[PDB]
Formats: C-alpha cells, structure tokens, sequence
C-alpha cells in the first residue's frame, strides 16, 4: 500500500541524504513556487501509524492545520517536507523517528520510535 511505496520509491528530501524524510508527490500542485520561512501555512493532513493505525485527520475535524513554516512548530519531517510543496500540491511522506518523535513519542497517538505515514495537502500559503 501507500506506506511500501514510499518507503521503497520515495525521494529523499533530507539535507544529509540520511533518508530520515522520504517523498512522494501524489498530486501536482500549481506553478513552481513553494513557501518560504516565516509563511504561515494552512494543510490537511493524514497519519498513520507502521502498524497500519490511522492516528489523525484535519479532515476529520473540517478545519485545516495552520502553522508558520521553518520555526519547529511542528516535527522536523514536516518543516523538511512542506517547504517543498507547491500550493494545491499533495503528497506522501514517511517519516523516520530522528525526524519526528524520536524516543519519547507523543503520548497518547505516538509509540516510541516510531516511523510516521502522512498524506498532506498543501492548502495555501501567505507572508504575515
Ligand atoms: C500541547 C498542546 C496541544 C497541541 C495540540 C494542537 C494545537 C492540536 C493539533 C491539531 C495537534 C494534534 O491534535 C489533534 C495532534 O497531531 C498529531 O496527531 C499529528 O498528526 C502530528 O504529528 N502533528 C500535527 C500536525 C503537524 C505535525 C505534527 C506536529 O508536529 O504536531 C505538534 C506536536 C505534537 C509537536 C511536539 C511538541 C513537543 C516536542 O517535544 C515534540 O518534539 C519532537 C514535538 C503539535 C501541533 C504541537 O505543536 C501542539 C500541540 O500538541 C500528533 C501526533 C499529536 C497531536 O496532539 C498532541
């Protein structure tokens, strides 16, 4: 399924080519921009666990998760992975702890090293 793929075809999107953060683009998005530092960004998102658990949705809660980008508001893997997206992009990334949430996890969705799937929809993106 879609966790495999990535895992097996993803492209490494890591500074130190540690495939730590792989990826797959699903959906193209528009034009050639991507969002820079600061911008706050507005996803939808999926997770699921490497046990097959699906963990979160935005979807499910009809409103979209909004952030300023490159600010660790959120996990590594996601400032790496958003900051590639073009708007209206969606995509696949796998997630390795040291890029999520290590050893500690996130209690209670997140075991303890613990590899990530998510499919996130770059929804929009504006300088503040
Ligand atoms: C504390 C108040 C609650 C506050 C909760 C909200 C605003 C509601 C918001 C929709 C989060 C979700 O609540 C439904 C829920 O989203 C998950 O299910 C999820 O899909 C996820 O992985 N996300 C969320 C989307 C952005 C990426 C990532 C994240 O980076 O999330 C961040 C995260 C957990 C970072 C930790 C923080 C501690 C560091 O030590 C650790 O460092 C490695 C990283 C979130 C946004 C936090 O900044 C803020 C919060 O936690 C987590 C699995 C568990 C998390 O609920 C807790």
């Amino acid at each position: 399924g879609a966790p495999a793929t990535v895992t097996e075809q993803g492209e490494d999107i890591t500074s130190k080519k540690d495939r730590g953060v792989l990826k797959i683009v699903k959906r193209v998005g528009n034009g050639e921009e991507t969002p820079m530092i600061g911008d706050k960004v507005y996803v939808h998102y999926k997770g699921k666990l490497s046990n097959g658990k699906k963990f979160d949705s935005s979807h499910d809660r009809n409103e979209p998760f909004v952030f300023s980008l490159g600010k660790g508001q959120v996990i590594k893997a996601w400032d790496i992975g958003v900051a590639t997206m073009k708007k209206g992009e969606i995509c696949h990334l796998l997630c390795k702890p040291e890029y999520a949430y290590g050893s500690a996890g996130s209690l209670p969705k997140i075991p303890s090293n613990a590899t990530l799937f998510f499919e996130i929809e770059l929804l929009d993106f504006k300088g503040e």
